[PDB]
């Protein structure tokens, strides 16, 4: 059901948690670094699991996607044939990038987050000053003992703060995968659909140096020594059964105004679907002929093509079930309560007041805000601009520094400026600046911004076209040029004839002007959001309800049943996929191209002690009511004993607007069972030593 | 599950019966004049039911749709806007052809019928005469007590011989039809698909004039009082509980050789759908330009159009399921058990060899058959064969007269000539004896006819071309030319130089022959079809199984539960649908446009008492796996103590091999729930009379 539940509150839901099946205490499930949740662990943008002893990690297959590839060539192609290591020096690495953060430590800071914020009082951009401030020295004094990196998390509006101190694991080498075929089996046509087939599983194995302190890749490392794994489910998996899932969902805003959910879902999306939509037209045009554009951008009109989509998902989601409506009903009510209370309830009215007056402050400047950011996002101007403001932050102590522009962030944005190369045609670029020049003269006049027109010398095609022919001159298309920026300081910036240097220097006034209008709108909110918040909570106490904060970042536990859903009238989607489904959709060739021994196995009936007796096969996918959002995708599902059952890989269709709403009704969780882990492993792509090291063997 | 059993063999299955559910004893049900099956009554075509003392008879919409557009005018149009007669004088006729038989006995005529054919023996072509002979006069005697129409009917091969005297109500007058968009929600949209929301019910009143015998339609008659009649299950029907039909199928063939069945698979159906898309595509494209070819031939087009897409639907099934495999493998066991007996098997080994020579015989021939038959179903070709056997016919005695060609045919004979004129253009016409001509010039040489090649002056195009042109000169396309020729005796048409009356003369002879060549293999049939039937029963009760006969017109009880069907690996087809299910199809456009006071009952959640708890709403349609084919349409369906739950009217798409198997997981009957007939006639088309005199008002 509903909620993504800290595990310091689950003593407080143990209730509902009981009544949803539970058989574990949630004294036992509330501890973050314990008995199972201590096993869970977070890649940086995926969830995982420790699943031995000897440090083996398992997560999605799409999770571990890029590992993969970069250890596969044409010749020894692991994404189709997957892989397998049959020792552990046979481990091939993930890559310097790859993570697993695992907790060590987490501490309630509120009232020392709250002072530095109180203290430095009632100028709302201070406020926001201080709280970086308090954040970015809590964090240096933590990360002093090497080995670790440290997250402050804000819950609720900043109702309360929690610092976590998790190892950072560095040495991270793929153990195994299946064939993409079952990884990613019906690719992209199946992908936010149900019925689902796909074994979307991965395993990795985490190292450490001989002195157990994290290090690098290198042989010398060896395997890092969990003090909490989690273990495959001894019981079957069937319909009704409790579930839950431990991860990391990123973000939710399920607690937004109607005014701030109305702007969202009546401009934001639509706009940006509408933007992306133009974008992707013209690069596979363009790249039509190139061939050489259409490979660069290729991972740009991907990632545009999923936004567009996905906002389109949620703008018909939001129709199909009058999301705005009952967002407006629901906050009638809330204010109705509130004007029930005396003088008691007044903060709260004002509190939402002021969220009003800070939403028609955004919505005042929301076209320009967007077009110049995503103008700013090109190729040549985002480098300059990104550079220049580098430049300038260089100036002053790193602890003042903004951050992303910090000791720190200095490799980070190097390999961004190399990377550029591979998704950079000159020729594609200048489309975008002409695209994005045009929605700047296209905008309402009342939002112009001086600065740009007189950089652009007026404000109209005409102009328009002289700026890009101005731009062309810039050097900044080629990498050198822009390292060589990477390491100049700003009078060298304020001194040049480059011309997508000048157009930095000359919005950046602008630039900064918006940045503390931002920062000056989130210290306000700083004091009306938690305070709105808490009245909600109080109104929902009223109502005997409990609440669970906003996704962010932090671990959560949401829970509930395994079920199906019914989208239409005399007919139902049932809880479980099985093999025989697999293996109906065969076609082979991609991507419903399953490997032989997989066709055959089943054909054989070759269940290999798996199958459950209630469906008369083994289990591959099933759907449950958890509340998962992006974050989630390689979260463990557990059953009522703690027990490993699946792990979450994507939601329904009608999942696509969990940052919003869930609807107990269609909002659905996809997992692939833990026995179709097994059962590839065992049948299909086999890893006879992994399943004995997880005492399955 | 699979059977159509006669009420005489319940008894002997009151296991299976009481283990599916069934609370009234066997005995009670096994009872063809009794409480219940007295209820049920056969149309002709479909089946219905008494459902009030006073004469009041439930069947679908479908079935009584001749009626109701009988009675419609564009002024007054019934199809559309319902009718409702709130006085049993508003009632209108049915018209002259409409009939309700109700049994009044039956009797067991085995051993006289197997006698004549006994005596007279030896001979194939006289055993099936003496069959007829003995049919002949048993109607005859049978029928001399005036209101009776009487049916003899032979059972598993003709092992067993009934005869049926039957009351024949004459006076059939409309009581009640929804509107035309509930009767037929989905129209042929939704045709033999599931989910389904369609009202398919219908009432009519049998009348008998004031002395309680049969009468014609007269304003002196008055409603006749059956001895039985069915209640409204005062319990709600649920997924799983026992349901029953009750009704007169017409015909399956569900122990065939499997060399039959490939007869059919393979040739036959294919053949015959081939024909029929070739002339569908004739009429549409002539039909756009004229317009009277395409008004006069439209329900021509519309019957091969259904036959067509059957066949092609039986097709595809038969592969889904591999049907010619498993009656090969059932049939290889069948011969293997008898191998098994000793001597004791012989006389079926011998009666299935004998069965499987007949199948060569007709299949040396089946080309020419079936050629000849259809070119002797054009509009002047039929008539002039038909005419002029007539007058052969006309010259023996009326008893000695081919069924068909006797003094009770005559009227049906002269109504088909003046109906022909409806269904005629000579343009067309001509373009349909061309295509079979066609179709004769290019069958395998070795099934010509000498007679055909001798008339035609030829075998090829050219010949063809020519007797097109002399055929042109016939006159029978006038209706009084026709009715001319219905009068003549034979001389008149041996005289004849009328082109379409010298075809007939010419290959009458031929015709003959190929008539007492089919004869000849049924008295064959006749001989050996019972010792295979029998030995098949035995060899299913050497398993433990039960046998039933097939269909043949007969009152037949087929049992099984409520129950849905997956046909894909994670869904399922649900058992029931809902109201809310109507209103989400709704567009409304034809065939989807449900009356303004059903969308406005299902928005105000106006269920009339009606509503079942476990769906949460009135149900509207059901699946269950009852055996059903067609001649069912109209048949009450009972719950496990006799009362009406339903009426069956469809089955879904995998039961449109109903001739040939059954399958257990995936054949479903589609009723509709008479909760839905309620619902209707309380909240959309109100019949408070009716539900009065039915005590649920
Ligand atoms: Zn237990
Ligand atoms: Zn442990
Ligand atoms: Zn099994
Ligand atoms: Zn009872
Ligand atoms: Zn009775
Ligand atoms: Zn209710």
């Amino acid at each position: 059901g509903e909620g993504m539940w800290v595990p310091q509150q689950l003593p407080e839901i143990a209730g509902p948690l009981k009544k949803a099946g539970l058989k574990l205490s949630p004294q036992q499930i509330s501890d973050l670094t314990g008995d199972p949740m201590g096993a869970v662990v977070a890649l940086g943008g995926c969830t995982a699991s420790f699943v031995s002893p000897n440090g083996l990690v398992v997560t999605n297959h799409h999770c571990a996607y890029g590992a993969i590839q970069l250890n596969s060539t044409a010749e020894n192609n692991l994404i189709k044939n997957g892989f397998n290591a049959p020792t552990t020096a046979d481990e091939v690495s993930a890559g310097p990038n790859a993570r697993v953060f695992v907790l060590d430590e987490i501490t309630d800071v509120t009232k020392d987050a709250k002072a530095a914020i109180a203290a430095a009082g009632d100028d709302a951009l201070a406020r926001t000053k201080a709280l970086e401030a308090f954040e970015k020295k809590l964090i240096a004094d933590c990360e002093a003992e090497a080995g670790f990196r440290c997250r402050l998390y804000s819950f609720s509006g900043g109702n309360t703060y929690r610092l976590f101190k998790n190892l950072e694991i560095k040495d991270v080498r793929l153990a195994y995968a299946p064939p993409g075929s079952v990884g990613k089996f019906g690719g992209d046509i199946d992908n936010w659909m149900w019925p689902r087939h796909t074994g979307d599983f991965a395993f990795y194995r985490a190292y450490v140096g001989k002195d157990g302190k994290p290090a690098a890749f290198s042989k010398d490392n060896v395997p890092y020594q969990p003090k909490h794994w989690l273990k495959f489910a001894d019981q079957p998996l069937g319909a009704g059964d409790f579930v839950m899932v431990a991860g990391y969902p990123g973000s939710t805003n399920r607690y937004a105004l109607a005014a701030e959910f109305d702007n969202t879902a009546q401009w934001t999306y639509p706009t940006i679907a509408r933007h992306y939509k133009n974008q992707i037209a013209m690069v596979e045009a363009a790249g039509k002929q190139n061939a050489d554009i259409q490979v660069k951008y290729a991972a740009t009109m991907a990632g545009w093509n999923n936004t567009s989509k996905n906002y389109d998902g949620q703008l018909e989601g939001f129709k199909r079930i009058d999301a705005a409506g009952q967002k407006l009903r629901e906050e009638a009510a809330v204010l109705g309560w509130l004007k029930g209370q005396g003088a008691k309830g007044q903060p709260a009215l004002d509190a939402h007041a002021k969220l009003l007056d800070l939403l028609e402050q955004s919505k005042a400047t929301r076209d320009r805000d967007l077009t110049l950011a995503l103008f700013n996002n090109t190729a040549m101007l985002g480098s300059a601009t990104q550079l220049y403001r580098l430049s300038i932050e260089r100036e002053k102590p790193n602890a003042e520094r903004e951050s992303g522009y910090q000791e720190r962030d200095l490799p980070a944005i190097e390999g961004g400026l190399k990377q550029l190369e591979r998704r950079y045609v000159a020729a594609m670029d200048r489309q975008l600046q002409e695209y994005w020049l045009n929605e700047y003269i296209k905008l309402p006049a009342d939002q112009r911004v001086a600065a740009v027109d007189a950089w652009l010398g007026g404000n109209d095609a005409a102009a328009v076209k002289r700026a890009l022919d101005r731009l062309a001159g810039t050097k900044l298309g080629s990498t050198e040029e822009r390292l060589k920026w990477f390491a100049a300081d700003r009078k060298a910036f304020e001194a040049s004839n480059d011309p997508a240097i000048q157009y930095a220097v000359a919005v950046m006034p602008t630039l900064l002007k918006l940045e503390q209008e931002r920062k000056t709108r989130a210290g306000e909110n700083l004091a009306a959001r938690p305070v709105y918040l808490q009245a909600l909570a109080d109104y929902k106490k009223s109502q005997g309800e409990f609440v669970y904060p906003d996704a962010n970042l932090s671990l959560r536990i949401t829970f509930g049943n395994v079920m199906g859903y019914a989208p239409k009238d005399g007919m139902e989607y049932t809880p479980f996929t099985t093999l025989e489904g697999v293996v109906a959709k065969e076609t082979g060739q991609d991507p419903f191209d399953s490997p032989k021994a997989l066709l055959d196995a089943v054909a054989a009936k070759r269940y290999g002690g798996l199958e459950d007796k209630r469906i008369g096969s083994v289990p591959v996918n099933y759907l449950s009511d958890l509340d998962i959002t992006g974050g989630n995708a390689g979260s463990p599902v557990l059953d009522a004993h703690g027990k490993l059952v699946g792990l979450a890989f994507d939601g329904n269709w009608e999942s696509v607007s969990s940052n919003w709403v869930f609807d107990p009704k269609m909002t659905r969780m996809i997992a692939v069972d833990g026995r179709y882990l097994r059962w590839i492993m065992q049948e299909v792509y086999p890893a006879p030593q992994l399943l004995k090291e997880m005492n399955v063997g």
